[PDB]
């Protein structure tokens, strides 16, 4: 699996993902607009949060990361741009954290910076919800490095793998820091029960996994669902890829039973993630 | 008509096969946490206080029957905090009583402050907020999904969509988020807080609960039961579906054995203890 690649399938799978979204989601992703002042505030807060780790990060790097939030959130339904900036900052600094050598992970310096971001942008209750989700996420990543649990869950079956990824891909965290953006009671409850995360995990993870496969297997990373099939066998791969598209479609069609605003947000997230993933 | 279907022809054989599966795959027999008379009386007093604003009188016998689920399903070897344990006893019991009420009588303005009072009595400041939020989210979910098209979609589409809904709906995320203070075990605490603990144990709990509640639930039009996804009046179709559900339980148990020893003891004691309590009452 160390020298395997999905490169033969890259164009066809991209085309098929886009065809699926065009058929099943229809509504095209749009990019949330930040003013120059708002982007500056976001970048200032990102830099302050990773400064204690000695990180200098370029504006260009921060802006590439924040594009995920601008594309994946749902601009029609935004009601709180302070929460929106918080998600921009939290997303960005977690990306930088996840790219660092783990041996330099100083939780004592980083967790208080996450808390500071949450207390700046959210009300008291929401700040605790967002902070706990951020804490749980980065703590999980640390716990499962070389854990037998990760090996068991990621190699047993797609169901066990996606069960691990509800947390490990970050979508529970994303939902629990994003609901204040929308101030929509139903969405808030689905975020807090993690049903929102459970409904969107496969569509986010399958896309992310396909486009990270070559890099991740080159680094010995096992958290990728395409490791569960023999990608070098075109027949096995196409069968597995179709099964994953079927998973995404079943989730999308189930999401359409949610209330209109919630379904818009869930579907914008899955489709926006795909656009951002393929653009950068 | 599914409203008249029954799993009664399969009751004995399925009970035997569940027990055979647990004997082979979990091995360690459930044991009952012991409560002193004083501790049991404190639990019952707090249960009665919590539901008194609703005008509910409940008998000691009824509370003790509910308490038994916690005494059987928790893991006595690993207990470190019996205050947390009493909290789970009280929260389990009052939630059972709430769920058995006519929903027309659900006064959240009266009930939620009583849950908060319980949490603040028995837990530290941080844990009290975690347990209360999970209790709040659970009872709020029940309210918002009554007659919801989301419930219909998730519960009729596939077993995977159904179990995704039941991670919350059957209460196991709530259970884990009020139970981790019992054990003060850092790994378990994190699995409870990420809800991986709930996701690992949902199928084993739900399949057992669904099997023994089927006749009751279908007679009331309740759709939250995985055996509605098969034709239980066709023996061949039922046996195939039941085996598939047993396979799900086994795959989860075998995966749970990859967790650290204390965590896996707690997870497996929960699934197997739930089955013992379910069949005894
Ligand atoms: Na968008
Ligand atoms: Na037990």
């Amino acid at each position: 699996i160390g020298r395997s690649s999905v490169r033969p399938y890259l164009e066809e799978c991209t085309r098929r993902f886009q065809e699926m979204f065009d058929r099943h989601v229809v509504t095209r992703p749009t990019k949330v607009e930040l003013t120059d002042a708002e982007l500056r505030e976001v970048i200032d807060d990102c830099n302050a949060a990773v400064a204690p780790l000695g990180k200098t990060v370029s504006d260009e790097r921060w802006i590439s990361y924040v594009g995920l939030v601008l594309w994946s959130q749902s601009p029609r339904h935004i009601k709180d741009m302070e929460a929106f900036k918080a998600v921009c900052v939290l997303n960005c600094v977690t990306f930088v954290w996840d790219d660092m050598d783990p041996a330099l992970h100083d939780f004592g310096l980083f967790l208080p910076q996450l808390r500071k971001i949450c207390e700046k942008y959210y009300g008291p209750e929401d700040a605790e919800v967002a902070y706990e989700a951020a804490r749980a996420f980065v703590t999980s990543d640390h716990m499962f490095r070389d854990s037998p649990i990760k090996a068991a869950l990621c190699t047993t079956s797609p169901e066990q793998y996606f069960r691990f990824r509800v947390t490990d891909i970050g979508v529970d965290f994303w939902m629990k820091m994003s609901y204040p953006i929308y101030r929509h009671p139903e969405f808030t409850e689905h975020a807090k029960t993690s049903l929102a995360a459970r409904m969107t995990t496969r569509g986010l993870t399958i896309v992310n996994d396909f486009y990270s496969y070559d890099r991740e297997v080159s680094l010995g990373q096992i958290t990728n669902c395409f490791r569960l099939c023999d990608v070098s066998d075109e027949t096995a791969f196409k069968e597995f890829f179709q099964a994953r598209l079927d998973d995404m479609i079943e989730d999308i069609e189930c999401i359409k039973a949610f209330d209109q605003l919630t379904q818009d947000v869930f579907l914008d997230l899955i489709y926006g993630n795909f656009v951002w993933t393929t653009s950068n």
